[PDB]
């Protein structure tokens, strides 16, 4: 997250870190046994880390649970990042409390102008690299489809939305991928891609979760 703020420990209780010996992507806990993340974060041998703030220090609220199954969206296209969404089933159910909690799926799509919370442990610089140990947060609006399509001609599908600031300065970044975009208490987006980070006229692009709720529910019900 570039241009954000320190969230505070366990203030984003649905945020997960995906770990394969190191943090590599975010995710969101959607019930006691399932995480949603980005398909481009797919790896074998994922450990899901819940209740994290500082990802390098054991602080006392963590739960570390191995993945039993990962399901990339059937139509994920790694070249265009269309359908950049994946489900991860945990080996055992998480213990839910005030600091580890699921986030609700949306029952509508969020409009342009809605304010959302984006979070992650990704890079905090637009030039160079500095990775934080504690969770960072950013409040950002959903942009109109027309501004989004004007920013990224020929690249935005119906399964994507833009959020952030056309002026630049404030954005998600490398290492935030897979993480949540939460608006009005619902999961509306997944950190997916962008051109650089926090660059002028290059807002973040997010997987539009409301298009996937049927697939998510059906998949969870049968796996
Ligand atoms: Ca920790």
């Amino acid at each position: 997250i570039v241009g954000g703020y320190t969230c505070g420990a366990n203030t984003v209780p649905y945020q997960v870190s995906l770990n394969s010996g190191y943090h590599f992507c975010g995710g969101s806990l959607i019930n006691s046994q399932w995480v949603v993340s980005a398909a481009h974060c797919y790896k074998s041998g994922i450990q899901v880390r819940l209740g994290e703030d500082n990802i390098n220090v054991v602080e006392g609220n963590e739960q570390f649970i191995s993945a039993s199954k990962s399901i990339v969206h059937p139509s994920y296209n790694s070249n265009t990042l269309n359908n950049d969404i994946m489900l991860i089933k945990l080996k055992s159910a998480a213990s839910l409390n005030s600091r580890v909690a699921s986030i609700s799926l949306p029952t509508s799509c969020a409009s342009a102008g809605t304010q959302c919370l984006i979070s992650g442990w990704g890079n905090t610089k637009s030039s160079g690299t500095s990775y934080p140990d504690v969770l960072k947060c950013l409040k950002a609006p959903i942009l109109s489809d027309s501004s989004c399509k004007s920013a990224y001609p020929g690249q935005i599908t119906s399964n994507m939305f833009c959020a952030g600031y056309l002026e630049g300065g404030k954005d998600s970044c490398q290492g935030d991928s897979g993480g949540p975009v939460v608006c009005s208490g619902k999961l509306q987006g997944i950190v997916s891609w962008g051109s650089g980070c926090a660059q002028k006229n290059k807002p973040g692009v997010y997987t539009k979760v409301c298009n996937y709720v049927s697939w998510i529910k059906q998949t969870i019900a049968s796996n």
